[PDB]
């Protein structure tokens, strides 16, 4: 039954684009510094989240900035549960057309 009643493990975030893209963005990336984090808690809750999904809404984006996310899971511990977010705009212009 285990004696120890100790464990962590890692669970990769998962950004999901939601909102209507802008009209004077052609396209939006992100990044992360390590996108990984620890959580404590039982085996059972471990084994039923698979990953943490981070949804940002990027249609008020429309410049070059990040904002700090919290992470929060119910049946265990996430800490830190912070992580640097950058979201990159990309402007839209025009230009050569494709030849090809």
């Amino acid at each position: 039954k285990i004696s120890l009643r100790k464990l962590s493990k890692s669970v990769p975030v998962k950004l999901e684009l939601t909102g209507d893209k802008a009209s004077n963005v052609s396209s939006i990336s992100y990044s992360f510094d390590r996108g990984h984090v620890t959580i404590v808690g039982s085996q059972e809750a471990m084994d039923k989240i698979d990953s943490i999904t981070v949804p940002v809404d990027i249609s008020q984006v429309t410049e070059d900035t990040s904002k700090t996310l919290e992470l929060k899971a119910e049946g265990v511990t996430v800490q830190p549960s912070t992580v640097k977010v950058n979201l990159k705009v990309t402007q839209k212009l025009e230009h050569h057309h494709h030849h090809h």
